[PDB]
């Protein structure tokens, strides 16, 4: 089970989620699950349904055990709901170990499951104090670490069009330069504190607990990147003035039409680049993590389509607070150092560059005349 066994061990992109394969039961029932930082329940399909290819068989498990509890789970997109219990799991491209954990065996659901997604499920790797339907009940990672020697760390390299999970520490074939790291402010999404913002080297010369209203997570359960309005609505008009030269339709700014261009010919040149700059481990001391349009515009691959190349605005407004999703993730090599309450990032070994401009994360940054950024 070690790192190099572990190296490709995602799957999807970032529009339908990045999934491992797991093992649910005994004898094991092989699933693949969405690798999930914005969640903290481990909730899996146990009934049919029109987009599952499989489920979760209670009844064949001579380990599963029912917690004799029902779990009721509400979201402003659609919810899910089940049954609590405990079984074994492994992640056979992961560690080399067998654990027992909470399952939230999903009965029923509206708009959870995706079609063509290739999931069954969801691991759910955030803090207890989100899961569902309380604290009480355990997460997976929680459980992983108190039954076994594993470290205290995990670490996510999406890649656009697999990835890799490394659990229990950090791969150096994954990531090139520096890893900088970003505190966690409070343990229950993996919550950080973004102090400046700027769209091709100019300011949006805001607050800066603007940019954290009302908390800003990292959510590899998100495609977007999600910013609150004020500072979506200023992201919006710098990249329109920015991209002036072309001028696209409200409803491509909305993120509810394409752009398409003939094959080929994306004016990436066009397209200013994001820095977003993440309070650092030292007072007032920051670093950046910068954002291509190859990241932002996020491809919707179409054979109907396919004599151009059509994306998708992969920046939406958010009311509740700002979400590092997968679109910001992938070309960087993300740690979440649980045991050091910190969030490393360094440009991974798949990065996002053209022969102009280069994903980075560049530090330090000093900023004198700082308040708290956090809301
Ligand atoms: C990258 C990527 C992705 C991706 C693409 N399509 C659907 C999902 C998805 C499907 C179902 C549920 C969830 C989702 C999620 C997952 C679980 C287990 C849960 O209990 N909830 C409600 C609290 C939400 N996980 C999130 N991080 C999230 C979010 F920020 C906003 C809405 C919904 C979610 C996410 C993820």
């Amino acid at each position: 089970g070690s790192f190099v066994e572990m190296v490709d061990n995602l799957r999807g992109k970032s529009g339908q989620g990045y999934y491992v394969e797991m093992t649910v039961g005994s004898p094991p029932q092989t699933l693949n699950i969405l690798v999930d930082t914005g969640s903290s329940n481990f909730a899996v399909g146990a009934a049919p349904h029109p987009f599952l290819h499989r489920y979760y068989q209670r009844q064949l498990s001579s380990t599963y055990r029912d917690l004799r509890k029902g779990v009721y789970v509400p979201y402003t997109q659609g919810k899910w709901e089940g049954e609590l219990g405990t079984d074994l799991v492994s992640i056979p491209h992961g560690p080399n170990v067998t654990v027992r954990a909470n399952i939230a065996a999903i009965t029923e659901s509206d708009k959870f499951f995706i079609n063509g997604s290739n999931w069954e499920g969801i691991l759910g790797l955030a803090y207890a104090e989100i899961a569902r339907p309380d604290d009480s009940l355990e997460p997976f990672f929680d459980s992983l670490v108190k039954q076994t020697h594993v470290p205290n760390l995990f670490s996510l390299q999406l890649c656009g069009a697999g990835g890799s999970m490394i659990i229990g520490g950090i791969d150096h074939s994954l990531y090139t330069g520096s890893l900088w790291y970003t505190p966690i402010r409070r343990e229950w999404y993996y919550e950080v504190i973004i102090v400046r913002v700027e769209i091709n080297g100019q300011d949006l010369k805001m607050d800066c607990k603007e940019y954290n209203y009302d908390k800003s997570i990292v959510d590899s359960g998100t495609t977007n990147l999600r910013l609150p309005k004020k500072v979506f609505e200023a992201a919006v008009k710098s990249i329109k003035a920015a991209s002036s030269t072309e001028k696209f339709p409200d409803g491509f700014w909305l993120g509810e039409q394409l752009v398409c261009w003939q094959a080929g010919t994306t004016p990436w040149n066009i397209f200013p680049v994001i820095s977003l700059y993440l309070m650092g481990e030292v007072t007032n001391q920051s670093f950046r993590i910068t954002i291509l349009p190859q990241q932002y515009l996020r491809p919707v691959e179409d054979v109907a389509t396919s004599q151009d190349d059509c994306y998708k605005f992969a920046i939406s407004q958010s009311s509740t607070g700002t979400v590092m999703g997968a679109v910001i993730m992938e070309g960087f090599y993300v740690v979440f150092d649980r045991a050091r309450k910190r969030i490393g990032f360094a440009v991974s070994a798949c990065h996002v560059h053209d022969e102009f401009r280069t994903a980075a994360v560049e530090g330090p940054f000093v900023t004198l005349d700082m308040e708290d950024c956090g809301y």
